[PDB]
């Protein structure tokens, strides 16, 4: 009788340092949809649970021991502790949609915790058998698993928004899309520029799809399914066979012409408000 | 594209059950019966497709697991989108109160099991009252759920017998348990404590060789056999065998007297 | 001291056989008629090529047991049949010289370059997890199972005294057939009466028919990571072939490939 | 398709190297005055050769780098490393019988069994951790890496244009000299300046001089059980090593093997 | 067959940097009781082989791959002949014994011998089953595992001593206890301060008694029996949380009591005996 | 933090610029508080009197001039002055020099004295006790029976022998200075003129008292002042011959400030440290010769004059595996091996105990996961624990043996112990590093490993037992070691026809052996070797080459011949 073995997982992993994009996203959004204070604080407090029990079940499926320098949940707690901790924290973040006041409010968890579940699942396939999926393929995924929560918090933000304005969700939605597939695209560029659990990445598609002839890097990649890991040598092979196909300059033209929506997105929003 | 999400959830129900859950499902409508039935049968399935990779079973009813099958982090996944369809089942039942019941009755299965989690990683033998406090929540808890979701999309009437009836399920939980762990060494492996063996350690504080042995299973992923018949010899010398069958009794009893 | 070297290479031929070859080399030559010592000769190259062949793919696939005794590897260490191995090619060389016949080092030269293509095309598709198509695994298997065959009796028809040459692509052809059904032949065997994810026919037709059974996808990569497959998994694989049509798929491919085996062996009655 | 069967080949070669084999060609040729396209063929075949070599020295010795570049057999996996050998065997058959020379492939069937026969031995020795005499260690390094030497000299003695009557011993001899003074020296240079329990000149030296050194025997059967030795082991069995004095051993076997080096290398000289 | 494989893992301990503890608290007892130096080298050489034999069998059960910067005997010997070597060296200092020419020091050898291997045995039981003892067991138990040699010694000495000096069995008795209390304690704190194997220590048994919920640490404490050995991440956090609870100055609380008890008992000894002893006042100047 | 402060130093007023025909160019500063010495120098004659005993000779103490501290060190911090004198009079009053009671005084007054250095400035003690180190070592080993031929190896020698290092070492602690070990390197050659002034001074004024040594005793027939080297190349008389000193002196001497010259002028311009230890060092030579020219301890006939001036829990964990092993069905054939009826049991005792400990080590050096179809004892107690109650198991055998009362039983239990131990020694080391024993070899080993118990009780039992039979110990002695013999050579047998841990047996020695060639057995117990065990069909292969080999009849023979010999 008690919850000191149930909220320990959820604790530390709420104890750690984190950058706050989730957040600063909502006191962003905060400018066009005027909402009291409490509503705000509520929101922050549901996308800061959704994002922490995110982070303690990826790390399972990643077999990663640290966290931001520090270890991770399941290192110290437990696999099945940390498990049986973050699917608490679902039933838990529903009962705060439940507080926001609105019957609309549940249904668009309900769509949306779907949709991040329909990419996590498809991110998962493709980790486990190693087949590397299409460009378009892979930026239907990213659009729901790392997108999903930016959509979840504007749909519920826009529906507590004092009447009036409910007119402007596409172009949030589509704000919020776009977000999502450039806080991926960002976060694979910086781990090539600055693998080991074989994850496909933007990059790494091209590399396959432009050279169907490529034994060496399709040898490397399954070295690494089969031993567990690269080593260093073997990094800087994957880096230097992907430099030769021009991988990184095509991420880098992805990336600007992400930020050249995001701009204009952000511009029209300005100019009918 | 839902082909890999509810793979898992397929599989698992598909396999024999039993259907206890479904044979305890008040002037109720079919097609209520129905649906509470549904939301019965996918909370037990994700119970199991969960329970079976923190166990390290192989097998499951004769045939393969799900996380044999599938892996563990794609049944993961399932089991979390299982909790979130078990969700929207429920708002289909039209019925504003159902909601802090499924809540509430999730925290304490998810407390339970966490406790139960906790007593089998670190090796800490509990005592009697706690195991049994345990065991009527984590295992209890599905049937004062689908009981007292029963009871308010009732018509009238039957609405001071929610207490007996919460009793009789927790009753009926402790039961099964106590059931479940008595035909499993007179027919652990996974580390796991029970009623025989927590009486075992309890009576005999200076038994050496029964907790060497557990030791050794903890650190060996499992006992063999010889061993295995030691652990029950032991209990069968401690007189645990037949301190669970009084248990047993009491528990038959006081479901007659609930 | 040839004791070391030749060690691995004794075992394997002490183990008893199936003689399908020296028996298929007798069955060539009623129709070429050669002399005795050519023939011994012959059959002395085919088992030299077929053990060195099995010692390669013993270790290729970490069969512990062959023919119910252990295999090579598990006496003599996975290098030193490596070793052994790679010298029964430079022994082959010294008896296809006995010949005398310039054509016969080339053909054993391109007979043994196709039979490479083929084994390394196998490992390529187990190593990395890709299901070929029907039209390439039946391209592979050619090479790989009727290389031998096919050099066998290309230096057969070189050896033989003058006269006959017209029946060398018929021969070509036979062989070719006959490896493909001995392939199928072992792969129908094997599933009716996959622990080192080995593609099969039966299972590149389940795969290929539906491209949404996740079970068998899952199940074979589950093969993969724990190296092996248990029973009941091998239960629920062989379940799922017998769903698909995929065991009576194989039936109507071994049945054609006698219908060609007959029809070439009667074509070769009209022609003496 | 050939592109899962040359891989390995053509990423070996595109590895870094040193050319000690293209250099000792290139200086026997001034005695021999060869012309340059047999040249460039007899480079050829010797890198073919080495790079064989080399991949599957890797294999059986778990090396998981070379030159601070990852091995083959870790891009490639071990099964397509070996089929990718034994066709780069296979593929040396073709260069050496056009250099239009029947004796050519004579030469090469008795080298290569010598060549197999030193590194059976060196297999026997690493597996079964047998400590093997001073002269069968001198033996095997004569074959195993004089092979390849002794192999160019007696092909490039065969195509020589006339004369070469006399130099063919001198050069075999010079072959065989230049092949121990390269193994002691890289025995020597890994020493000073094993993880795989290979034994070498000073180890047996050790081994031999101390009849009851027991703890080197005991890091050394370490060594072959666990699967490598740590710094502080190495410094032990360093420490060892310079107590015995096998470092000043192996330096004047170097001096002398160098002596008998320039002695043939005058001798050649002053006959033409 | 004559000697070796016997002796070598004996031998290769021996041939060992060592600081040497033991034989300067026989040095400087000898100034107390008095003996010659054939007596006092046979004692210090038994010293030396029982100290050795402790380490030999300590080592494996700790799976330590190193001592004292250098590869212990198991990566050498292999671990049955270490152990070999270990049970042949407990017949050999029973030999030394009987060498001392007195019925009654063998007596004290097999009953001082008994109380370190009931020591060790809960130690042992202790690490395995990851049981935390309590502050009372901790310091019994190493009151009769690292205080056993040192009390032995202290006890075989003032039996060959010339008579007069009997009755200061029990003083020499309390400072050998103290002694091996303050050297278990110093190393404690030394090797936290400056969990591969999941042992517990003072620290460690204050930070889990006074905090009865601190979840963290007994997770990682569980994750290192588990995983045998902690990496440095998870090092850096066991220090912390042995930092927030305030372990640290417990231990120097302890180590401060103990060094005014050796003080004392030192003192008391000198004002029985006479002149000052100046060498068991120097070891003690190096902690 | 270098700075010479010149405020506690006094110099003295000379002048003539000889101090006695020595030292023409320095001058001489005295300390201030010249007690401390006087403090220092008699506190360190107590203590040699109470400790080692009585003093004859005088130590560093000149009432006329002063103490040597004062004079050769001007420049000590005033309060490490009285520790540095205890150093000076312990070296005089030692080097020259019931028992137990000198050697235990001599190991406590150099505690004091290490307890004061390592009391006042830790790290710079530390380097005056590894110079003292030096000094001490290079006296007593350093073959002292070996003479000189030259004056320059002479210096040499006479360098770090005497004082130099020793004394320039603990003016730094007066200082407060430290010096690293690269510069150390440096300053080596630039000192080393000034300590040859240095050792050469005391020759001097040390000849006269030196007259009194080998040449007044044969008995030792050795000598090693200049002025006697002086004696062997030119035998002038002493006058002339330390006439000759006089000015080579000046050269060692004048030659040490001639690089002090040369050095200011290049490197000197910014060397802030090193010039301040230059210029103190200067002192030291005229402070040498100042002192040792009055001294009593040169000249002794002044005693009385330079003195009067001075005046006016429990066993659950321990016994858990011994009685586990002790539970286990037993086919004990020791017991029937086995008088008084309490002596009788006795023994039993001892034999299963012995028995236990053996069968409990040896389980966990094969992994065998049974025991007699149970499961063995480190599967219920860990390995760790197992280790510890065997190794208590040999205590326990021991206080039975001596309750068995006989002095002469204790030295077979050892003497059988060590036996037994050789014995598995050798089976251990064969075991692990791949090495085929002789049959010889095996057989004597399996004579010691597993006789060694049948021995033991024999040997026992014909000591306790009364009188009555004499010569019943050889013949019994070879009755028992050819039963350990049979009972080896039987289990062996058994094995086959009715290896997992690399073991070897009586047939396969002979399988080996007789075959020198065959590689499949050889493969496969290095397959055994390395993977870890065998699977069936190896051992069926096993068996089949040992049957081939004809190595099972080979066995039967060897039971047939010793169950003839027994």
């Amino acid at each position: 009788l008690g919850d000191e073995h149930l909220l320990g997982p959820a604790e530390y992993i709420s104890s750690l340092p984190s950058k706050g994009v989730r957040e600063a996203f909502i006191d962003g959004l905060n400018v066009w949809l005027v909402l009291p204070d409490h509503r705000v604080n509520q929101l922050k407090s549901i996308a800061q649970t959704l994002h922490n029990a995110s982070l303690m079940l990826d790390d399972i499926e990643d077999h990663s021991p640290l966290r931001r320098g520090r270890p991770s949940t399941h290192m110290i707690f437990g696999t099945e502790q940390t498990i049986n901790s973050a699917n608490f924290l679902l039933i838990d973040v529903m009962e705060k949609v439940r507080q926001l006041d609105d019957p609309r409010c549940m249904d668009i968890y309900l769509e949306e915790m779907r949709n991040l579940f329909i990419g996590q699942s498809f991110d998962l396939y493709w980790t486990r058998n190693g087949e590397c999926p299409s460009e378009e393929q892979y930026l239907d995924m990213i659009r729901q698993k790392t997108g999903g929560l930016f959509r979840l918090l504007t749909r519920m933000m826009v529906q507590i928004a004092p009447v009036q304005q409910k007119g402007l969700e596409t172009q949030l939605a589509s704000l919020s899309d776009v977000l999502g597939e450039f806080f991926q695209v960002r976060d694979d560029y910086k781990n090539l520029t600055e693998l080991d659990e074989c994850k496909f990445s933007y990059p790494l598609i091209h590399a396959l799809t432009s050279q169907p002839k490529n034994v060496q890097l399709r040898g490397i990649l399954q070295q690494s399914r089969s031993a567990g890991g690269l080593d260093v040598p073997l990094k800087e092979t994957v880096l230097s066979h992907l430099r030769q196909a021009g991988s990184i300059e095509y991420t880098e033209a992805k990336m600007g012409e992400l930020m050249e929506k995001i701009t204009d997105s952000v511009v029209s929003l300005e100019g009918e408000t």
